[PDB]
């Protein structure tokens, strides 16, 4: 349904996993 990348700095929602799962190279290496 929804997903929201509240990391430790980050806050960003998204309404599929793919989103979050792309969005998180953003948080990689
Ligand atoms: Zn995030």
């Amino acid at each position: 349904m929804v997903y929201v990348c509240h990391f430790e700095n980050c806050g960003r929602s998204f309404n599929d996993r793919r989103k979050l799962n792309r969005h998180k190279k953003i948080h990689t290496r």
